[PDB]
DNA sequence: GACTAGGGAGTAATCCCCTTGGCGGTTAAAACGCGGGGGACAGCGCGTACGTGCGTTTAAGCGGTGCTAGAGCTGTCTACGACCAATTGAGCGGCCTCGGCACCGGGATTCTCCAGGG
């Protein structure tokens, strides 16, 4: 259960940093260079 | 044309304020030490919550398919942004307050310890 949590604070944000990246792409496919480009942001 | 008179600069003396070092006096913070006690941790027991073996199924990968709507590039224009300065006012550079901040006192209030009995 608690990793279950974590990965729901955590592959929520890796995912809404790519929604970002979509709505700054006016794109509706995700492709690899805008989902790696708004993931690199973690650290 | 010859020499005369006066004042700010050239030369110089006065003042004098400004600091370099060392040394002594004195308060505050840091430095050191003890009695004792509360925090650290061993020894241990256990139970119950997982560590593990095996039966019996749903499900991701498998193997393939038939296309379908969104993504990349081809012109093309045109609305717009980076190219001089007058401006003139939005705002900063320097000064002068009295007020909120600084900070401590008298007191009410509150937070904590004990040796006993209750």
């Amino acid at each position: 259960e608690e990793v279950r949590a974590v990965l729901k604070s955590f592959l929520e944000s890796v995912i809404r940093d790519s929604v970002t990246y979509t709505e700054h792409a006016k794109r509706k496919t995700v492709t690899s260079l805008d989902v790696v480009y708004a993931l690199k942001r973690q650290g």
